[PDB]
């Protein structure tokens, strides 16, 4: 995964999703969707879905949301107060941690 | 002599000669006079689950 000063961004077209795989896979601490019912995701057909992903600090996801304000949202990632979608995080200990 | 388990956070502790607590003296005891080595490391990603 990328930093978040450099946050990785991909767009996605013209493709068939399956999004029951990932609102089953419940590993996911916060899966929080703002302009849609989350459990409506399959009955939806759209265009140009764009995809960001970085990692962060535990305390710091609660930064990630439509007007919000601190240190990392208005210096490195800020939303617009009308977005819409969804936003995914979860855990990742293991791997992205040394001793 | 190899023996495996899985335990809590706090109770790495009690795994210790001349321990007291409550697995210590219930589920595994450790002989006072004990050679040897004791390992543990932290299993949250696999382990767990939400």
């Amino acid at each position: 995964f990328a930093s978040v000063y450099a946050w990785n961004r991909k767009r996605i077209s013209n493709c068939v999703a399956d999004y029951s795989v990932l609102y089953n896979s419940a590993s996911f601490s916060t899966f929080k969707c703002y302009g849609v019912s989350p459990t409506k995701l399959n009955d939806l057909c759209f265009t140009n879905v764009y995809a960001d992903s970085f990692v962060i600090r535990g305390d710091e996801v609660r930064q990630i949301a439509p007007g919000q304000t601190g240190k990392i949202a208005d210096y490195n990632y800020k939303l617009p107060d009308d977005f819409t979608g969804c936003v995914i995080a979860w855990n990742s200990n293991n791997l992205d941690s040394k001793v």
